[PDB]
């Protein structure tokens, strides 16, 4: 019904940048694996298991192409990314544990703004 106000777009980018730039206690950038999806050639099981594949690259593109109409819309996709990581990977694994932290980082970034 109307274009995204520049204020909303700036917020979406500010929230996602907080998530992407987040470095843990050891000083490790947790988002590293999630920026890009795995290769269809090396990990075909992933594409067999995961209904809606989404990475941080696609999220940035959807903010850019005004695909998210609200912060709740952006949240649904960030929650999807993490759910996907947790669906494919073993509980307790580095990827699995990282997605749980990034869910928390997003919520903390959103709740601030
Ligand atoms: C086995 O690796 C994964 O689970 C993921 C990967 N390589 N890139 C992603 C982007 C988003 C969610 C999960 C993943
Ligand atoms: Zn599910």
């Amino acid at each position: 019904l109307s274009p995204n106000p520049p204020k909303l777009t700036k917020q979406m980018n500010a929230i996602i940048d907080t998530v992407i730039n987040y470095k843990d206690s050891s000083g490790r950038q947790l988002s590293e694996v999630f920026i890009q999806l795995p290769s269809r050639k090396e990990l075909p099981e992933y594409y067999e298991l995961i209904r809606k594949p989404v990475d941080f690259k696609k999220i940035k593109e959807r903010i850019r192409n005004h695909k998210y109409r609200s912060l709740g819309d952006l949240e649904k996709d960030v929650m999807l990314l993490c759910h996907n990581a947790q669906t494919f990977n073993l509980e307790g694994s580095q990827i699995y544990e990282d997605s749980i932290v990034l869910q928390s980082v997003f919520k903390s970034a959103r709740q601030k703004i």
